[PDB]
């Protein structure tokens, strides 16, 4: 379930959180815009900028701590509160998290692997929610 899945993608961060943002990227061809250090460049390119990796190291930790502190797959306020307010997250909209969750949900479907993938789309569709009442557009 949910709670075994945050440890199977906390034991190998780095490449599942590449891999899902990766796949967010080619899913939504327009989300590489609040990113535009990364147009114009292949997977395999972009997993070579220093950013690119750290960037999505530290999304996915964060991700994970979120799912962690959730209660039947729905995250705590003032983790919501803390999406929102990030000043490198000014300019985004909750469609943009559904996007990010629709991709991950995909990639777990897609994987060989026994994720738990319902979990995971109530946990997006409840952090947008989330996000959502915290003020998020
Ligand atoms: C659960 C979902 C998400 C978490 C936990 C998260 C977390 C973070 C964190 C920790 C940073 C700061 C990292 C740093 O500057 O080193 C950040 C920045 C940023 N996030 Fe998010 N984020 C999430 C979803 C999204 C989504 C869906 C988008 C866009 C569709 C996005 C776009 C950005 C951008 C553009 C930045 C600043 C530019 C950059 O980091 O390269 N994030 N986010
Ligand atoms: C927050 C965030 C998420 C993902 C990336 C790419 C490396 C995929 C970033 O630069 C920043």
């Amino acid at each position: 379930g949910f709670k075994q899945d945050i440890a199977t993608l906390r034991g190998d961060l780095r490449t599942y959180a590449q891999d899902i943002f990766l796949a967010f990227l080619n899913k939504y061809p327009d989300e590489k815009r609040n990113f535009k250090n990364y147009v114009g460049k292949s997977d395999q390119e972009l997993k070579s900028m220093a950013k690119f990796g750290d960037h999505t190291e530290k999304v996915f930790n964060l991700m994970m701590e979120v799912a962690d502190r959730a209660t039947d797959c729905v995250p705590l306020a003032s983790d919501a509160s803390t999406l929102v307010q990030m000043k490198q997250h000014s300019g985004l909209t909750t469609g943009n998290f559904e996007k990010l969750f629709v991709a991950l949900v995909e990639y777990m479907r897609a994987s060989g692997q026994s994720f738990d993938s319902q979990s995971w789309d109530r946990f997006g569709k409840n952090l947008v929610s989330a996000l959502s009442s915290a003020g998020m557009k």
